[PDB]
């Protein structure tokens, strides 16, 4: 059974990202400030539930922090974009949600994310595109008894298959508030039971290639806080084109780019 | 060189949709009224350039008839749900086009549409899902000579290849204002030369399944227009939410159905 590996954000982000290729998941220990993720952690806390975890997304609207400092972090979008800019071009996210596991919650059966899209069946996993890549920071520590995630390391190449393991043989991403577990969405995993007293609350992010269509949308935002965020977030939250690995643009407006046809003003 | 196959649209949508599996183009004849073509057609112009080819997009905006009867003509959508339905799940568009081949406009290369999304280089044609199928409407007659959309029948279920065919080679599209010509996104086609002296002008939808991002976005389309067209015209233009063959929802808001979460009225 791999164990699932980790390395410090000051080793750089091609690290985390070797470590992503080699194992499908990587712990980035001290990713972000955990002053950042408190203040996010009360624009959520001032604010829909199965198996006793309680989803909320909205997030661009709850919390302007996450609008502008998570979504800008740079360590994710340099992660991000080795993985998907040669293959697959502009990402941008797929949903951003905040997962609060409350005691009772019981552990999923592992699975792969991109299972979401039904092309990903018709593709060789080994040798196929990423179609999702999931940037986990906790909001406070993640413990294997409080149901952090479980993960397959190196689980990430074979077979798409009906089974892949039982949750109780995997081992927990373990972290604190400042980390982030990264995996691809060929990597199989599963939330954990919370057999703890306290709530497990973590952010998920889950990017996706720009010519999939993100699970939510955030057409419901208005445009003067979307001039707020830098053309980066805006492209994030579906403000913005998207150019595939051959310059070809979607989500164009009127023939030209969505910025220019709207005339969206950016930040930064 | 095998021909392009008809059929009458009187003849069933089941009928078009096996020679379009067989073959991956059907032309349907008789499949919409002329006049309703007829409207488009002035709306288009109201409104008035690569390889001597203008394209004109924002359909929604510039044409009422567009909108209302042309976004849920029922044999299309019969075929669509076909094409889509147990392997993708919803469809919307990918685009709708208006293409003006002027005289001197010369034939592509023969291409597959298909290749727009990258993952389609890694599924084996033979049995991969259909990522996209066109529907193109003579605004004017199609002939060989004008321009006529070329296709090479019965290519769509080969390899993904650098080489199809030379535009020499192949069939041309021929057909009335009120036919359609059908071919999915593995059908090799392409653009041909027209050389009559007027122009060839035809309308191009594009759909695709609804985890695909359309190229085209409505998102500046007035909420009150938008609220005068059906829910499947609404869907089609991405104002709603598109499920996959598995039940899962994209493009929704705040946890809901687009529509709910808007509140968005329909017709």
């Amino acid at each position: 059974m791999p164990p699932i590996r980790r390395v410090n954000a000051s080793q750089g982000s091609d690290a985390a990202y070797q470590i992503l290729q080699e194992d499908g998941c990587v712990i980035v220990e001290q990713v972000i400030c955990p002053n950042i993720i408190a203040k996010i952690s009360d624009d959520v806390n001032r604010v829909n539930m199965h198996n006793r975890t309680i989803h909320m997304g909205d997030l661009v609207l709850t919390s302007k922090t996450y609008r502008d400092e998570l979504l800008n972090l740079p360590f994710a979008h340099e992660v991000l974009e080795k993985v998907f800019k040669k293959d697959s071009g502009d990402y941008w996210l797929n949903m951003g949600n905040i997962l609060n596991m409350l005691p009772g919650a019981e552990a999923q059966r592992p699975h792969r994310d991109d299972y979401l899209y039904p092309v990903s069946q018709h593709m060789d996993p080994a040798t196929s595109p990423d179609l999702m890549i999931n940037i986990t920071f906790p909001l406070n520590e993640f413990r294997h008894d409080n149901g952090g995630t479980l993960l397959l390391p190196k689980s990430h190449t074979g077979p798409n298959a009906d089974f892949y393991a039982n949750a109780e043989d995997l081992p927990a991403a373990e972290m604190q508030v400042g980390d982030a577990l990264i995996f691809t969405g060929k990597c199989v995993h599963g939330g954990g039971a919370n057999r703890s007293d306290k709530p497990r609350i973590g952010l998920a992010l889950a990017a996706q290639p720009g010519y999939l269509t993100p699970r939510e949308s955030n057409v419901n935002v208005p445009r003067d806080i979307v001039e707020t965020m830098t053309p980066l977030a805006q492209r994030m939250i579906g403000w913005g084109t998207v150019r595939t690995k051959d310059t070809y643009g979607l989500n164009m407006l009127q023939d030209k780019d969505f910025h220019e046809a709207l005339g969206l003003k950016s930040k930064t």
